[PDB]
This record gives C-alpha cells, structure tokens and sequence, in this order.
C-alpha cells in the first residue's frame, strides 16, 4: 500500500509510486527521475499515464520498454494542464532528467515536491520566485549538520588534476571510474576530456548514456575499450580483486590503474579537506573515494527552506525511524524560529 508522503491531496496524482500495484484513485503517475528506488515497478506491461521529463521518458521507452502511448513527457519551466490541474516541472540539480514538480491545486494551495535534489541559490530565480508555497515534500537525505561535503566544481578540479598528473608521469596508466546508475557523468567526462580520450564502456551503459541529451556525446564515449584510456566499470568491481582482473584483460597495454569511486558522504568528510584526500593502494592499483554529491548538504537544504518559507514540510527520506523523524522535526523548527516565518 502506497504511503501518504507519495500522494498529492486534492488530485488524482501520485509521485514515485509504481511498486504498490493499481493505487486507488490515481489517474496520473508522476516520475521525478530514473533511479531504481523511484521507478521500482515500471515495465512494458504498465498501462497508466506516466508524466515525466523528456530525458526520463527516453529511458522508460529504451531501458524499461514502457510503451510510447503511456509516456507523457513535459517540457521544463512551462505551465502545463494535467487532468485539469496546472503543473510545472523544474530542474532538480540531481541526475540527468531529474525534476521537482509544482502543483497548483484547485482550492488555491500550492505544493512543491522536490523529488531528489541538490539545492542551489539559482533555484531562488526560477518560477518559484513568483508565488507562495504552502506544502514542501522535501528530499531530506542529508538533513543533519554533520553532513558537509565540497562543491561539485572543487571535486571535479581534484579529479582532473589527480588523473592528469598520474597519466603524464606514466603514459601506461589506465583510469577506471565506477558507476551503478545514471548521475555523476561529469566525473568520467571531465577526466577523459583532460586526457584526450573517449570513455570506454559496456554496450548496456552506452545505451543508457545515449538517452540523456548530452551535447556532442558521440564525440565523448565509445564501446571500443581498446581505443580508450578511461574505462567505466560497475561500482561493485571497484576493489583490488576486480581491478586486478580487469588489468589482465587489457593484454599488457597498461601496467597501473588509478580508479575513482564517486560516493555520497562518508565520515572521512568530518575530518579531511578535499585537498588532503589520499587513496587506498595495493601494488600498482590506487583507489580514490571522492565525495561527489547529487543531494543537498545540510547548509544548502537549510538555505533553500529558509528562503522558500513553507507552511508545512513533509520529508520523503529517512522516514522509517522515530529517531530520524524527531531529529528532522527539530531542525525544521529551529529553521523557522531563526528566520521568523
Ligand atoms: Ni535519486
């Protein structure tokens, strides 16, 4: 049964609710982004209207084979009417195709559903500037002050400089980057650009990337692993055994691996600056964990909410424990008392 924080009151709508069967009263199913915890249940046999971005709709049609007649892509930053209700899709600064959804209820209430997002001050000049929001369904993944991490730009600067130094010292080094979902494509694209290489990958991953509307993508990626010195591998293979095995397969072309695991936050974030990050090394294999986040830090979250001034907050992450729920509610009240709404 579909939980309450996935339902939009006063409409026939649900958000990211495909794993509950036929939801009673739902006339339109919205999908914020193509991550498995959110699309769980979709397939070629789904026969209700799905509303989403263009990019998410390319992924539904090519990767899950959802039939075309049930895919309803909407343009961003544009007022659309869906089953008699005005909606707007906004860029969520999460993975490719990820959106936040503004719903203008027939009674005058305005609801923002963030989906998954990384809050940014540029959102303060979107269509959100123009009216009041009563209810916020909030991505609270990192809603605690211990969750600090650097900007995406500092993280990519670290990765480019690290990879360029290593391969210029040793032209026979291979760079490997882990992946298990869409998102974080700047990590492997930025490194391949500094090295003058395409990114090599499996046919299944190439297929996925081809759905993303990235400009000039045919110039940046390939399935011919032999021509490339940046390879993508499943995240599970980014360990010493997995990487040793991969280096065997490359036929003596390479004699060293430098690998990257883009994680979210890890508790090495409470002590170390990005500048000071060091790898784990065994022999001719080095593995860097880099804190590339596609979710808000605590401070980015707090700034957004204090700017938006919602009347009510509904968390969508960390909702399963009483300790989590109580912690999040305390911070919401602090924020509201400090800013005065
Ligand atoms: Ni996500």
């Amino acid at each position: 049964t579909c939980p309450f924080y996935k339902k939009i009151p006063g409409t026939g709508f649900t958000v990211d609710a495909f794993q509950y069967g036929v939801v009673e009263g739902c006339t339109a199913y919205f999908l914020t982004h193509f991550h498995s915890d959110h699309y769980a249940g979709l397939s070629k046999h789904f026969t209700f209207p799905v509303y989403c971005s263009e990019i998410t709709g390319n992924l539904l049609k090519n990767k899950l084979h959802v039939q075309e007649q049930y895919i309803h892509p909407l343009p961003l930053d544009t007022e659309c009417i869906v089953n008699g209700v005005k909606v707007v899709l906004l860029d969520a600064n999460h993975c490719p195709g990820a959106v936040m959804i503004l719903f203008y209820l027939p009674n005058g209430t305005v609801i923002l559903h963030t989906g998954d997002f990384r809050a940014d001050p540029s959102m303060e000049r979107s269509l959100l500037a123009d009216q009041k929001v009563h209810m916020l369904y909030l991505d609270t993944t990192y809603c605690s002050p211990e969750y600090t991490f650097p900007s995406q730009q500092e993280v990519i600067r670290f990765a480019i400089n690290t990879a360029f130094e290593a391969v210029t010292l040793n032209p026979h080094a291979l760079v490997v980057c882990g992946t298990y979902s869409i998102g974080k494509e700047k990590v492997f694209l930025a490194i391949a650009d500094v090295l003058g290489s395409k990114v090599g990958m499996s046919q299944e991953k190439y297929k996925t990337l081809q759905c993303l509307n990235i400009p000039e993508i045919n110039s940046l990626i390939t399935t011919d692993m032999c021509s490339s010195l940046v390879h993508l591998l499943p995240m599970m293979q980014i360990n010493f055994k997995g990487l040793q095995s991969h280096l065997k397969k490359c036929g003596g072309k390479y004699n060293q691996i430098l690998a990257f695991r883009p994680t979210g936050w890890t508790h090495s974030n409470k002590f170390t600056r990005i500048a000071d990050v060091i790898p784990q090394t065994k022999g001719n294999i080095s593995i860097y964990g880099i804190p590339y986040s596609e979710h808000s830090s605590y401070l980015e979250m707090k700034r957004f909410v204090q700017w938006l001034k919602p009347q009510k907050i509904i968390p969508t992450v960390n909702v399963g424990t009483w300790k989590s729920r109580s912690t999040m509610e305390k911070y919401f009240r602090e924020w509201k008392l400090e800013a005065g709404y």
